[PDB]
């Protein structure tokens, strides 16, 4: 709950359905605060500023051992399993540099072609009359199917490969989750032994093959973990900027038809989507170094710091009319994609997802509708992530 003038949901209630007016009541009376979440205290800063500048701040590190007393912490490993996203400085930097090589901007951008055949693909099976879950039938499907093209999983193992990815974004997350997780591990180290006999032109052979000017390599624990992490990060996010970018286009009708006249605004209209309703609301847990202090408010050394993507963003003193969607705007220097080393390293590659599902969604069913009330939307209750489970919609006749 909220402790301002008025009391909002928080992470509970109302919350899920719209969390924006509770995050404009914290930006406003309450922009550094410790949230007691059930697994433990929580500070969460959404004021632009604060989360602009929390990320790149050195007395902030995501190595979870800062919570424990200093001599504590020189007996525990600082990550269960060697993900950048877990590190810091100087162990990310060897990661980030080394994948950085090989997954370039470049391999985001000639993938280009093939989302394309993803997407038509699957609007060829899409019936003109609904009601269809667009989630689970078109959303869920492009982020995952891309994935494998870019590690470059055999066309007969995708079905294996998705449904387990499914289990992770909308699913039983308790026991269940973790099964999967374990399965789509093991897949992929024995296909990394596969790709050593076989190398292609995909990003897991590239992988594999990338030294620097030292010698140095990424090992096996390593790579499999990096082959994880892309999945992770890249799946459930990208999935939801989908969902959300359609949601807002047919909540906002003069927008819908802004674009429907100029398609070229597509590459500008994901921007504010990003920027409008942030799919990775929460920035994963960070943690506190030393007693850092934001609007005022000193959060002590030990403590656990999540950063308000979603908050930062529609914040006043950033951007004005925050709450107006216009897919027009000229935006720099949203928060979605984070800020800093640990800077969203498939930007590109999320955003031409979006662009071309959401883009090619609408050209191809012009006539697309919510087949429910907004009400009856059902949302994710998931900390990180602003998300729907299903979307059902009214598909329409195809336009030739
Ligand atoms: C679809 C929209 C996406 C959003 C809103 C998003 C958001 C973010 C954010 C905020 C971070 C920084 C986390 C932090 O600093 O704590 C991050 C990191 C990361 N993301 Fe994304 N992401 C998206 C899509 C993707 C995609 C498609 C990929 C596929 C490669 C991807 C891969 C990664 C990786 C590998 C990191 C770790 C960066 C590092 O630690 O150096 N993300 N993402
Ligand atoms: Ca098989």
């Amino acid at each position: 709950t909220t402790t301002g003038t008025e009391q909002h949901d928080l992470f509970s209630g109302t919350f899920w359905q719209n969390p924006h007016p509770a995050y404009a009541a914290l930006r406003a009376e309450d922009p550094v605060r410790k949230l007691a979440l059930p697994d433990g205290p929580v500070w969460l800063l959404t004021r632009y500023a604060d989360v602009r500048e929390a990320f790149v701040d050195p007395r902030l590190s995501k190595d979870w051992r800062h919570t424990l007393p200093e001599d504590q912490r020189a007996d525990m490993p600082a990550t269960p399993t060697p993900m950048m996203i877990l590190m810091d400085p100087p162990d990310h930097t060897r990661l980030r540099k080394l994948v950085g090589r090989s997954f370039t901007v470049r391999r985001m951008n000639e993938l280009e072609p093939r989302i394309t055949e993803i997407a038509d693909g699957l609007l060829a099976g899409l019936p003109t009359d609904g009601p269809v879950d667009l989630m689970r039938e078109y959303a869920f499907q492009i982020p995952v199917q891309v994935i494998c093209e870019l590690l470059g999983v055999p066309a007969e193992d995708r079905d294996d490969f998705s449904a387990w990815s499914s289990v992770l974004v909308d699913d039983s997350p308790a026991d269940d989750k973790n099964a999967a997780m374990g399965k789509l591990h093991g897949y992929l180290s024995d296909l990394l032994e596969r790709k050593r006999t076989e190398p292609d032109d995909a990003l897991l052979s590239s992988l594999l093959a990338v030294s620097d000017e030292d010698g140095d390599r990424l090992s096996q624990e390593e790579l499999v973990a990096m082959a994880m992490l892309l999945l992770i990060a890249g799946h459930e996010t990208t999935v939801n900027l989908i969902g959300n970018g359609v949601l807002a286009l047919l909540t906002h009708p003069d927008q819908r038809k802004l674009l429907a006249e100029d398609p070229s605004l597509i590459s500008s209209a994901v921007e504010e989507f990003l920027r409008f309703d942030s799919p990775v609301s929460q920035a994963p847990i960070r943690f506190t170094a030393e007693d850092v202090t934001y609007s005022g408010v000193t959060i002590p050394a030990g403590e656990m710091v999540m950063l308000g993507l979603a908050a930062a963003n529609r914040d006043a003193d950033w951007m004005p009319e925050p709450d107006r969607l216009d897919i027009t705007r000229d935006a720099s220097g949203g928060v979605f994609f984070g800020h800093g080393i640990h800077f969203c390293l498939g930007a590109q590659l999320a955003r031409l997802e979006g662009r071309v599902a959401i883009g090619r969604l609408f050209a191809d069913r012009p006539e697309l509708a919510l087949a429910v009330g907004l009400d009856e939307l059902v949302y994710r209750e998931s900390t990180l992530v602003r998300g729907l489970s299903r979307m059902p919609v009214t598909m329409g006749p195809r336009s030739a």
